[PDB]
């Protein structure tokens, strides 16, 4: 009775929960469990399945990657929701690295969470702080000569946004797939462009895979008010051919409204023939081979691909 009440108040002191009164966390506090860890014990196991997740309130932790061909790859505020929520076997181990305090929580717990006011963008802002460390943006010249910064999307970016593939989820919530959704870059790949290294994004373009690893993926592109005709669009495009390559997309298809000429001048690049409704096209995925950038860029565009998608566990 009571100390689920001491347990309220203790997450309230969390900076992660600033604001909520104490009274609100009461539900969730009932659905947590104290985590008090030892230095060198495993929190996470690589091949469990994966039954909670944690929340830290203190100490560090090392996240390392077990392989059939070699030693252990090593690296370095949540921890364990993603196959959580995704319900898939876990691909790292994360271990103590000082006394780690903390609480631990089932997919429920999560969920009650991603409800509270403001939690789902903090939860979000924290995938991002942690996916940032997995991307270096690179400096890419445009057909006109200016210089731009291209990197994968990041959880929170307004960009990201925009039922087929998440039926793999059992009994879930919105928010719980909207939370999936800001993580996924497998079955959903953005590219952004964006002015300076950290910068306004200015353009981005995805594919969106028919359902779970489907050979088929739609596309969409989009272009701010003050950069039309650069070749950003073609640019992207091309970034976006390398990234659907390396995972396994094979076709393009699109769905465009009839006046939105520059989606379809990008489109007509690819050999699209148009049929209306306002119009589409379905076209093959060009060799990487075909790409018109050096193939130093290439690298560096199918590593970035790599990194994002090995750090959200795809
Ligand atoms: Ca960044
Ligand atoms: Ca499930």
């Amino acid at each position: 009775a009571e100390l689920t009440e001491v347990r309220a108040a203790d997450l309230a002191a969390l900076e992660f929960f600033t604001g909520c009164r104490p009274s609100a966390l009461e539900p969730l506090a009932t659905q947590l469990r104290p985590l008090k860890a030892e230095p060198g014990q495993v929190l996470i196991r690589q091949g469990d399945p994966a039954l909670t997740f944690m929340l830290i309130e203190s100490g560090r932790v090392q996240v390392s990657h077990a392989v059939a061909d070699g030693p252990p790859i090593v690296l370095d505020l949540i921890i364990g929701e993603i196959a959580l929520l995704r319900d898939a076997p876990r691909t790292a181990t994360v271990v103590a690295a000082e006394p780690v305090i903390g609480w631990v929580g089932d997919r429920d717990a999560f969920d009650t969470i991603l409800h509270l006011p403001g939690m789902f963008d903090r939860l979000v802002r924290i995938a991002r702080q942690r996916l940032a460390a997995f991307i270096t943006p690179i400096p890419v010249q445009v057909r006109t000569g200016e210089w731009f910064y291209l990197r994968p999307v990041l959880p929170g970016d307004v960009e990201r946004t925009l039922y087929r593939r998440f039926q793999s989820v059992r009994k879930p919530t919105r928010a719980l797939l909207e939370y999936l959704f800001e993580v996924d870059y497998a079955d959903h790949f953005v590219w952004v462009m964006t002015e300076g290294a950290l910068g306004p994004v200015i353009a981005d373009a995805r594919f969106v895979r028919e359902g779970h690893n489907a050979t088929m993926a739609a596309v969409a592109f989009t272009v701010g008010d003050d950069y039309q005709g650069r070749g950003i669009g073609s640019f992207l495009m091309g970034a976006l051919i390398v990234s659907a390559n390396y995972v396994g997309v094979q076709r393009f298809n699109a769905r465009v409204l009839t006046d939105n000429m520059a989606m379809r001048k990008i489109m007509d690049r690819l050999g699209a023939v148009w049929v209306r409704e306002v119009v589409m096209t379905e076209v093959d995925v060009p060799p990487v081979d075909t790409v018109p950038f050096e193939p130093e860029l290439i690298d560096q565009i199918r590593d970035a691909t790599r990194k994002v998608i090995r750090a959200v566990s795809q």
